[PDB]
């Protein structure tokens, strides 16, 4: 069935992107979120230890004990974002290993933490042919998001990264 | 390369649909067409021995000899096409076989020919990994032509048959 669903979802049958809302638990204590999302993370039924901001401006959370990690990226077709791929993964997974919830956040929750994610992801399998493994993470986030590295050069270099 | 343009293609880097205008020559001897390539067929620089009509009207090219044949089908979404894959398939191998040129035909030229196109080419594979030869000549077909099997019922039916 998973395999039936992968090919649809490759030959065009996705649904047009919509903007996610809500944060996405994606793992034990990894999780993936828009701007509002960094914002709210403070008064989260989640404890966040950690917030991974990708976006270009170093805000502040003074009133919170929250560790804000800032990776300044930005959202277009000539970054690298390979760059930070094994320490962003091994930090994510350390995280995990700890009980340490991260909120993984950018502006629109798509597209640099979106590609964070999926690096992660990919990262962590060591079970899946990773073709297989990287159409599986990419369509069943986008359907639970509405929209996930829809920027075809992130989504090149995880290709390159993990799969080729 | 033909690898990482897969890869792309299958996670939302695609065009939108355009209709197909031109015929498209498949292999040496079989060709993809709308109702207007078949009412061309008759004065193409192809010489036709066959016309293989999918769609429902049963049409008549009276002033040529060209045999027309006739497998009336209906595009929607309801309408098995499986049924026909392995009789159409032995066919159009024949017609490759004795150099005897074939036209396949819908209405739009997408649908219900694209399907049983890619059908012979699933088919005539021997040598790939279905999974990768299936989008390798959907995608490639779909770029050539402008549209390419949309249905997502008949893309089901080929995944089924060819590559489940």
């Amino acid at each position: 069935s998973l395999y039936k669903y992968l090919l649809l979802r490759s030959t065009g049958d996705m649904h047009k992107a919509k903007s996610p809302t809500i944060m996405t638990r994606v793992t034990n204590n990894v999780y993936l979120g828009n701007y509002k999302n960094a914002m709210d993370a403070p008064s989260s039924e989640v404890k966040f230890k950690y917030v991974l901001n990708l976006t270009m401006d170093k805000y502040t959370l003074p009133n919170s004990n929250i560790n804000i990690i800032h990776i300044p990226l930005v959202d277009d077709t000539t970054t690298d974002i390979s760059k930070y791929f094994d320490d962003v993964t091994a930090f994510l997974s350390k995280c995990d290993q700890r009980n340490e919830p991260v909120l993984v956040h950018s502006a629109a929750g798509v597209n640099r933490s979106g590609a964070m994610i999926l690096a992660y992801l990919m990262s962590k399998n060591k079970e899946s042919l990773p073709m297989l493994y990287f159409l599986y993470v990419y369509h069943s986030m986008r359907d639970l998001r509405g929209a996930f590295v829809e920027n075809p050069s992130f989504k090149r270099q995880i290709i390159e990264k993990y799969v080729i």
